[PDB]
């Protein structure tokens, strides 16, 4: 194949596919801008990418489902504090990244890491909204939180729901690694404050890596004595705001079978709820990730748990 | 097509036959309970096999089979937490169904239906010592059941309500007998005093109105910490004719008893119901385990199992 | 004490086939007003399991068909045209309260009694003709007697199983599932006894096939067997013809929810090529050992045995 | 406001199109290149499952099936010898954005336009032809439309299905998955349109049948028909062959993953023998009603959808 | 160094000494019995990790001898064999593979015990092996042990939805991708009858062409029934092998292995062309039953102990 | 009328095979744990496939060799909660199953199976340094391997038991080796001095009096919360040899161990069992895993998974 045809429809389609997420976003801006009310509106942006996965790359499927669940008819429309869901300035819909038909264009992964960060500006430049990624698995929280830390000039403080630490300098060779985006995060300088809830699976060369970053890595196994911490944290002050990224395999697989990597000994659904929804300080951005449909009861209840999840960082999130 | 003078003859005839069934069933079992002595209560199960009330799915139709016969479950023995013998007839016994379908299949309306339900509870409570544990079905049947004890003593009683929901839609989507609201319908004819709701977790700002304007005692999970020892300590009934308790099993968290039409994450733990159920203080005059829905149950029915020992376990509390 | 006991029996039975009785007048007058029939396919449930050899699951099964029959994803309409809104086409009876009746007490003998009342109240009404919805297979005995007992002499049977359902003593259970036919031909109410699917057959079992001149078609000669079975003839002579569908006669990976898997079955369309054209007067039939309890998720057993009943149905009503 | 409302869905809509363009163009100017090809099959998902009728799940099934199409478990040839990692042979376009243009109020006929804009982008790329992943069966309507109007003519249309999908009016929904076929009827854009695996039928919709000339083969004769139906000659005298695979013509057993489960239905087989001994100038097609959230664990149904994909494209592609 | 290979090699002496037992065993009650001239014996080799997808076979042979002899279940093979008769059919046991891995030892020394294993059993008269697997690269050191302990050739029936004729797959000389590449090789077979294959690639057209093998292909199976349903093997060589690949049922009947592929033989087929085999049967296999994509009711289970028992049922007599 | 001379001969050949392949294997493991140094004793997996002394369901037969696998499975690491490193040979290691299915086939009885577990245990330990991690197979497997350590340390244990059940029947229908048993049988024998149970949520008022007369401590479910400070801070085995812990994967709610026979509503919840384990004090001698039932698992395997990291957290706090 020659390299011209390469080169130009390459950025051609790259082009195609940012042009139709800005004129989602500025669709949504201008609809919130003309109800007025609304300081921010949280706004859903599916990465629906599986590749840097290890294991099995069904996250790659979740946002369509996610979006679905937010909407099933077993649920009403309220959020467990008393928002509405049906009100478009709490929760809206951009569109999803087409990473498939990009990957399809022989792009390789960090100009596509770039067309996501550039998907996540897009979102930000079009007042109130503030990105809430459906993943995809883990790895797509670098681009992202780059994105948003590159969009507001400094750093944030993140909130991290998850087994793993994701901390790994170098997993199999691979930079975007899902088991390494808060390594990349940590190194561009774009983190301040991380707090990790949840972990249970974490080895001895990532403890340095906790330690040398300044990580507040919360385990499993200190988790009655950590409650009171976790659930009063006061995030983001003095930066630029709060990144939460919410790992669904940070819940128990009895809660959360829909997931790559079972790790049995996780949280409960109110866990994350009560650090949630205690969770004080200015929310600029947030994602769900590695919800994973094809390892899912037949029932969907990992679908649910995860839009249970978007439903309530949406009403953290939108003002 | 049929002449509705057919169908009103068919429908009296009909009901008639199945009110007969429940009686002679009762009146068997209240007499073995009368010929053994030593019994001031027995805990009477009466299935109510009903569905069409419910707004997503109609399948816990079929749980009052299945929970019986998990009861007895093969893997299980007889013996509940606190020690009493489920092989005691006076600790529990059956009456039997209410042939919902077959009624429904003459034509009786909705109204018609509630009053046949409410007729059968009186039924069961006609027998001395029978009291009824009713076995849904959708949440819908609490309401005539709760009215038909409420008549049959002559008072109101104390509820409480295990539920990820509070039931108290005042119209949801036009269905004045929806599973969604018959515990408005039961503050509408005041037949609970104090309705005290264990596990609240999905509630419209419309229906928090209705908690405060019925005075409703509503616990949601965001606070079951700070609300925990009030709640492992409850003492109800008094200066009323008793206590009824509605467990809703989708009240229980997801990954437990995933046998339900309405998964709400982040709900009970069974050990939360059980802690709250031993330690309640008060004359329980009837009961109900509703919402269990075999075809939304894993392929070994866990819940079939976890249905079947809060219903065990309500049962230890009520038989005496 | 024996008094309280013999009374509560026969006051509970009674009042048992008393709702079973008013159904079936209700329901036999309603096809009288409406005119045009010969016969009435009408579903009586026997929510029996406890005469199984492994799983009791089929107790659970008449109301899972029945819903099934009506489920959102099909339509009213049978494969040969038949519409199943007409109330003339296939109307419910009801359940025997098997659970109840037993709880008081009541023996095998008497219960398989209850069961056979229960038919013939049904075969009472004109036109309706039963349709049984199991429940094990030990209820065709007392189904089967009721039919012929009723009709005043023999019919012919056309019979779906993986197993013959001949043992003569299994496992000193004289009402087992695995012994009903054994019955049926000791006692004379069967003439010709036609078994299709056969696949689990002891060599006790093929000395019970000669001595009653049992016709028993095994999996391994289906294709050569497919001409004589997709043009079957029954009851000519006699009363006339009763259909007896055991589930787990289809391969497990059709009929998931049964309780006895037998790999090598029956296709849907084997069953249906027979049902479709088997020639002769319908008297009656029944749809058994669907298990809800061993089904997948989706319930595709429930759908399979209501697409059973659906066609048997077509085929009973006229 | 309406205005402003209109001219935002106008504006996203055209940057939908202009995205399935760049796809087009990109990939007809690869096979353009590689030279040695007359046709390509090529994948449009529509991810439509919002006219369906009791479950939506296959608006989920394109990108399962063109990850299945890649399974580690299999290999990349086709079972008559076409190797599917020539770019020419088979390649993706994309999937039409439904949901994101249904988010912004677009009505039904728009979207169906969309559909048939989308299906002629990737027919104006020489060689491409449009092997369309449903979503469900209402799409066959719009994208044969499209077909039809682009080549300017009548196509000759094979359709595997267990439904007739000809109702002139189901629950008020013009666009209803059962009714495309009577919209492709009504408007002329197919001649002959031949259906296999017919088992659910109403009584009116063989009016429509016989209304419209269609040549509908019920299950209850397929073994008197499979001489005819193996040895097929379709689109002489037309613009060509069209090809509707819809999954639920499949027994249950094989395809478990559909909204609609008719037991009974075709073997893989069956539809293997027809569409590799069909004979026509294939011009496109599609494969519908694929549902991943009833499919088994192992994700059988979307092996089974891929394997369909595959044998179609090894048909149309040369 | 050469201290690990000793101590392995106590190792894996020990495993073969256990199998020469148990043969030894059974050897000694069918001569005691007598009235018999071969004894179908079942040899289990839990191996998995010559897979390219799936693993999960290396877990069968105790799953499928658990559904022989199970409940709900009668003992009787369909054309009238006693399976409570140990001429029969008999179980000999299971070669540790997953202790000897763990010892460090390489795959063709791994081989080599399978091979031995095979071996030990044909030792002891009446037993003929009947080999559960584990995926099918087991094939080749069982069909290498049968020849050359017969001193020649065999005629081999084969049953899969694949030629597993790959000269190389994957750079994996044992891949069960490859075993009848692996025994066309080695000389131990004159025929190869193929019957299910619908996933060929064109350079496995090619090996079947060049070594003369016998592949029906499921787009032909109907005009070829008649050929296929009377088939005469062995005659001239040392015997017949039957090796039976679950997967070459339809997954819809056996959706319990690791590669699925739509479009499959039915029970039936398989059966008809089993019981009208013509030919002095010495060994056989039944590989890729993968318990862990099975449904949970068992049901490839129960397919794979219906395939072992009418196997069984042709190779004793 | 199969010649008993053959039989007997069958037995002690194939047992003796048996058993030499055991000790080969301990043999090969323990020369390379003497040969790396710096270890005072490596947990050893010795497998026992045994089901048929199950009351409902025999698939734990199954689940030694699905429990290995799982230890390494491709979605995990293999660091241990704590930070030891599976990889290390010192830290676990595997010796291989007693074939229970082969020696039941040659006729022999039921005591002599428990006699060929016993010598198998004690073969694991005769190589310094590796104590036995013993992987059922159901929990009649605990008695021999319990004999057999006692015996082979010359001394009584403290035993930390996780349970919903206490395995304490004197008779379980006629089975002297019931897996409702082992316990009876082990106080029987006076091998343990305090058992210390977990998890109990189903016992008869006949096995409350077992408990009585062995003086055994049995925190039921009921009390878990008021029990925790004492159950989290255990130190066992002093003034005796050791302490064998013993883990019935049915301990855990049926909502995380799926694969199990006896599903029990109201369990453990698998961090319960860590922060119980990954305290306890004392000098862990020996210890199983037992009751995972692959064949009622969910087709993720989650309970194998869920049994494995048992293994894993036990053998860190064994190794050392
Ligand atoms: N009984 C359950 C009612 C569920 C309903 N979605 C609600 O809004 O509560
Ligand atoms: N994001 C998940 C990474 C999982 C990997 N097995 C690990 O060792 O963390
Ligand atoms: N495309 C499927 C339509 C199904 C519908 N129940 C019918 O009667 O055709
Ligand atoms: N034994 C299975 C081999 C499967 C392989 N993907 C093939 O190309 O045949
Ligand atoms: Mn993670
Ligand atoms: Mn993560
Ligand atoms: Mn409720
Ligand atoms: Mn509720
Ligand atoms: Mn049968
Ligand atoms: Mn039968
Ligand atoms: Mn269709
Ligand atoms: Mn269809
Ligand atoms: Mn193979
Ligand atoms: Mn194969
Ligand atoms: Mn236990
Ligand atoms: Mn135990």
């Amino acid at each position: 194949v020659s390299p011209a045809l390469l080169e130009k429809a390459q950025n051609r389609v790259i082009d195609a596919a940012l042009t139709f997420i800005r004129e989602r976003a500025k669709f949504k801006g201008e609809l919130m801008r003309s109800l007025g009310g609304v300081a921010a509106t949280s706004s859903l942006l599916g990465v629906p990418l599986g590749h840097h996965s290890s294991f099995h790359e069904g996250s790659a499927f979740a946002p369509p489902r996610i979006r679905e669940a937010i909407w099933c008819d077993s649920t009403n429309s309220t959020t467990e504090e008393g928002k509405n869901l049906r009100d478009p300035r709490v929760i809206t819909n951009v569109g999803d990244v087409p990473i498939e038909e990009i990957r399809d264009c022989g792009v390789d992964d960090k100009r596509l890491a770039n067309v996501i960060s550039e998907s996540v500006k897009l979102v930000m430049d079009e007042d109130p909204l503030r990105p809430l990624v459906l993943g995809g698995d883990h790895s797509i929280s670098f681009p992202v939180v780059r994105a948003v830390s590159e969009k507001l000039g400094g750093a944030v403080d993140i909130l991290h729901f998850d087994a793993h630490p994701d901390l790994y300098h170098d997993f199999e060779g691979n930079y975007y690694s899902h088991a390494s985006p808060f390594a990349r995060i940590m190194e561009g300088g774009y983190a301040r404050r991380l707090v990790q809830v949840g972990i249970r699976s974490i080895t001895n060369d990532v403890r340095e890596q906790v330690k040398k970053y300044g990580v507040e890595t919360h385990e499993m196994r200190t988790l009655s004595r950590d409650r009171p911490i976790l659930e009063n944290l006061k995030l983001g002050e003095g930066v630029k705001g709060v990144y939460v990224s919410i790992d669904v395999d940070s819940l128990d697989p009895s809660i959360a079978p829909g997931v790559s990597h079972h790790e049995p000994g996780g949280l409960l659904f109110r866990d994350i709820l009560n650090i949630l929804q205690n969770l004080q300080g200015d929310i600029v951005g947030g994602d769900v990730v590695e919800y994973n449909p094809q390892r899912d009861t037949y029932d969907g209840i990992t679908a649910l748990v995860a839009a249970k999840l978007v439903r309530e960082l949406a009403a953290k999130m939108s003002k």
